[PDB]
Order: structure tokens, then C-alpha cells, then sequence
């Protein structure tokens, strides 16, 4: 529900870990890559890109089958509601991403699969329009990018990229085979873990 929602708002910590240090920002960022990880596991996602914006936005794109867009969409739905259709200082693990978009003043997602591409934009968790088919496509796969809220995280509020790369870098070596890439627009430095 909308409630929900407002319950996370309330006591952040509780579920994405301290809002105050660094931790739960930087953990809003794995929530999302674990999500994909696991398509990667699953069989179907071979490749992630993860972005780093100079407007402080971060991206994770992957080539995985896309969330399910049929019928309000599935897709809108495990990005609105807690452990959708199941149950669960560094809050919660595998929190799923409806709480990283609660906590984002602002989250756009693209999904692409059966030759079409498909957006929405949701504020502070909220859907600010439907899902639509925007264009058509031959490639698949989950393109999420968020703006953290600034009303939930103080203190250290930019990403840091060697925080996310000792992670990310971890993250492959544990996951052989997969492939996570890491950019920094602030900059030009990238990386490829593999
Ligand atoms: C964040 O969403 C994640 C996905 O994340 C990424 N990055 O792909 C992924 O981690 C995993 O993705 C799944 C997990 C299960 C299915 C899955 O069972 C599919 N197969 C279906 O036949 C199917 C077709 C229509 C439909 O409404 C549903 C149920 C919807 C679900 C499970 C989200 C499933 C499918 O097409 O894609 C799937 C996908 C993409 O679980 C989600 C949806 C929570």
C-alpha cells in the first residue's frame, strides 16, 4: 500500500542500514546490483553496467530477460511493494528495490524484451504515470537509476567509487563468470571486473 511505504520512510535505518555514514547510501546502490546478480545466476544475464552520474544518480543496466511488463504491471508492483509475493547497522539484506525506490526523490526505470522498450518514473515511490511501451527494441534487459532522497540521507550524501568498487570487485570474484563494469562520470575512470 501507500502506507507501506510510509513506513519505510519512517525508520529507513531499519531496512537500508545507517543513513548517516555512507552505509545505507552506498547499500541503496547493492540492493539494485544484487537484483541483478541473480539474473545473472539465473541463466539470463551475462553483463552489468553500473554508472556513476555527475548529477549524483546512479545507474545499474543489465542484460537479463527485463521484469515481467504485462498486467498495474508486475513490474510496478515489485517496485512498490515489500517482499512483494514473499517474505525476508546495515539494515536489511536482500530488502528488495521497492525500498530503494521509497527512499529516492526520484527513480526511472527502462525495461526491454519482446521488441519493445518500456519506462516509468516514480517520486519518492510513488508512480507518477503508468508503464509505457516508448520505442521498439531488439535487445533485453532492466536499466534501474535513482536520485537518493536528500530528506532520508545526511552527512556523507555523494557516492564514493572506491566504496563501490571494493564491493563490486568482491562481487565478481565470488560470482565467477559473471561481468560488472563501473563508470564514473565525475571523472572518466572505469573499471571492469571479471
Ligand atoms: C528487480 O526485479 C527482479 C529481477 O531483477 C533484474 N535485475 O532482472 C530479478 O532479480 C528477478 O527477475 C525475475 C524473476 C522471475 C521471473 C520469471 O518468473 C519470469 N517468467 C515468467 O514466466 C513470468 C511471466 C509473467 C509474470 O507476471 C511473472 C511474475 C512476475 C515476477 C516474478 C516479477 C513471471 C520472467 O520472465 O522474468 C523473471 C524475472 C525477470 O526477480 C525480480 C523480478 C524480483
Amino acid at each position: 500500500v501507500l502506507k507501506g511505504l510510509d513506513a519505510v520512510r519512517k525508520r529507513p535505518g531499519m531496512y537500508i542500514g545507517d543513513t548517516d555514514d555512507g552505509t545505507g547510501l552506498h547499500h541503496m546502490v547493492f540492493e539494485v546490483v544484487d537484483n541483478a546478480i541473480d539474473e545473472a545466476l539465473a541463466g539470463h544475464c551475462k553483463e552489468i553496467i553500473v554508472t556513476i552520474h555527475a548529477d549524483n544518480s546512479v545507474s545499474v543496466q543489465d542484460d537479463g530477460r527485463g521484469i515481467p511488463t504485462g498486467i498495474v504491471s508486475a513490474a510496478e508492483v515489485i517496485m512498490t511493494v515489500l517482499h512483494a509475493g514473499g517474505k525476508f547497522s546495515g539494515g536489511l539484506h536482500g530488502v528488495g528495490v521497492s525500498v530503494v525506490n521509497a527512499l529516492s526523490q526520484k527513480l526511472e526505470l527502462v525495461i526491454q524484451h519482446e521488441g519493445k522498450i518500456h519506462r516509468q518514473i516514480y517520486e519518492h515511490g510513488v508512480p507518477q504515470a503508468p508503464l509505457a511501451v516508448t520505442g521498439e527494441t531488439e535487445k533485453t534487459g532492466t536499466m534501474v537509476r535513482f536520485w537518493p532522497s536528500l530528506e532520508t540521507f545526511t552527512n556523507v550524501t555523494e557516492f564514493e567509487y572506491e566504496i563501490l568498487a571494493k564491493r563490486l570487485r568482491e562481487l565478481s570474484f565470488l560470482n565467477s563468470g559473471v561481468s560488472i563494469r563501473l563508470r564514473d562520470k565525475r571523472d572518466g575512470k572505469e573499471d571492469h571486473f571479471h
